[PDB]
């Protein structure tokens, strides 16, 4: 009686990073996922802030919209508090858990598998299921590659050595101590502004280019590395983008990009596995299960593994006279 | 199949400030609300972090647990990301909306009224209902009073003039420019640390005392005032407590406390109304509908008015093997 709109949203976290997964209330027209995403940006961007800004989300929230697909089981429009990324690791893990545990897809075998049409390419998600429960998901991310290292001018700091790779989005990778901080919990209200400028600066000097239609040709996310805290861990990192959003997970698509750097640098060979640590201490693992050619960059095929957990099953309500229905932030 | 625990949580916002209101899964034993609250702190504090920390909440979230009452319609255990306040304005407005719009209480008249047993006293909530919709709620908050002004030592700043009042919790009120900031959106990552120390410092020098059993005798929240941005507004403020939680509303119980200061300072008379502005620009209105005696302080009876809106209706899920079921934060 009190609702103007109602959305079926199921939440997950993936090593701490939330995905608000929406399963009703969004009809979207389009030939493929890139078209459907543009049709979403035009008519439906208000849903994105109503669901990930406050009060229904928060400064760091994340969303994925299930849509149909002719070329896959479903398509996925990834969205965050600022915009729409071409791919995302943790949200795919979360979509695969919901898709299974809620019985939308046939549970099967030890692994039940989902093909997903994503902006940056078709993405296979392999979920290990015990009983009804998905215990972990392995994402066969899209081909990732190294673009180059660069000496960029960072004001107040001089010249910084910086890597730039693509793991479904383009990333600026840079060691934190090179810019005067350590990625630990305490440096966060300093890590956000630094990493944010690192994206502005990097996109002025460096240019990137992905051959695929719809993949945006700018560095959209910043990744700052440091020594991990745990013994299992090969590397720590925090990924920061948009207006200050901070990945609570080791970030699948960025981790993919890092590994593709270490592959070109020879540090990692095909078949080797890497373990990444978030600023939270949670971890992913990436195997280099293959190689292929993207445009004419040499690309790894990375396989991110982790686990996601349903945390909420919601009917998100837009109440009649809610002056703040659209969502707000203060960061 | 995938759930160890399940909670029926209904969200509201009140001028932007969320209340996660829980309606199932909590049996609590106790003679009154103070006993039931202690029984909650002992066995059930894990629910509080699982519901307001991440990933089910966030840095700024708020909760209220409905429990039975012999002396009222219900009792309410208020909780936040740090602890449990004795009273809270916006959560009561939110509980009254849910209690009506969901048909838990008989909708009636122009106003349908609810009596609530809260830690700091019995609290009447009057909801204006159009059709099914609650358009606003008026909270007859508990008797509020002025305790004194004080010259406290704030390191790095010298001596600050500071007021201390009780509006259901004790507050440190202090002008922001007196401590070198302006309460606007941009000063928030500086307003949190300042206001936080202002609570540590204030509680070392100043002592407070409320005669009622269960009302904690410490200043629990800090309120920093400045010139408002809007013309309707009599005063702007931001309320900050716990480990950095920031009120997105003008804060009912603190606004009550401010008014009780302005009443003793004579600036406001009985019957006058005040309009408060949050750091978000949202507003409450308080009338001084009466006076009474608390212990032997002279106390106003403040009536906070605003509106709250259901934003989510959730089944909060604790999944089987979720290492992070209990909740985490990074601020
Ligand atoms: O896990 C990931 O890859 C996502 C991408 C954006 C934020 N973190
Ligand atoms: O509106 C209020 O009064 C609540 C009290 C704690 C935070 N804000």
């Amino acid at each position: 009686l009190f609702a103007d709109h109602v959305f079926h949203v199921v939440d997950t976290h993936t090593e701490g990073e939330p995905t608000r997964i929406v399963l009703s209330g969004v009809n979207v027209k389009g030939e493929d996922i890139i078209e459907k995403r543009e049709y979403f940006k035009e008519h439906y961007d208000w849903i994105r802030t109503a669901l990930l800004h406050e009060p229904r989300g928060h400064s760091d929230q994340f969303g994925a919209v299930l849509v149909p697909s002719d070329i896959a089981d479903f398509g996925v429009i990834y969205m965050d508090t600022s915009g729409y990324l071409d791919m995302c690791g943790h949200a795919t893990m979360g979509v695969a858990t919901v898709l299974v545990e809620l019985g939308i897809i046939e549970k099967k075998e030890p692994y039940t598998t989902v093909k997903l049409e994503t902006p940056a390419g078709l993405v296979e998600a392999k979920a290990k299921v015990k009983g009804g429960v998905v215990k972990e998901v392995t994402v066969v991310d899209v081909p990732s590659f190294y673009v180059g290292e660069f000496v960029i001018e960072y004001p107040g700091r001089g010249k910084i050595k910086v890597d730039v790779a693509f793991g479904g989005n383009f990333y600026v990778i840079a060691d934190a101590r090179d810019l005067g901080l350590r990625v630990r919990r305490e440096y966060i209200k300093e890590l956000i502004p630094t990493a944010l400028k690192l994206i502005k600066v990097a996109n002025e000097q460096i240019k990137v280019q992905h051959p695929r239609k719809g993949v945006q040709n700018r560095i959209n996310l910043a990744m700052l590395t440091d020594e991990p805290e745990r013994e299992d861990s090969d590397g720590k990192n925090v990924v920061i983008w948009g207006e200050g959003s901070v990945d609570r997970s080791p970030c699948g698509t960025g981790s993919a990009s890092r590994v593709a750097t270490l592959y070109s640098k020879g540090i990692l060979k095909e078949g080797d596995i890497f373990v990444h640590e978030s600023i939270l201490g949670t971890q992913f693992r990436i195997k280099i299960v293959g190689t292929t050619k993207i445009g004419e960059y040499t690309a790894i095929i990375p396989e991110i593994t982790g686990s996601a957990y349903i945390t909420k099953i919601s009917q998100d309500i837009i109440s009649k006279n809610d002056p703040l229905w659209k969502g707000f932030l203060l960061r």
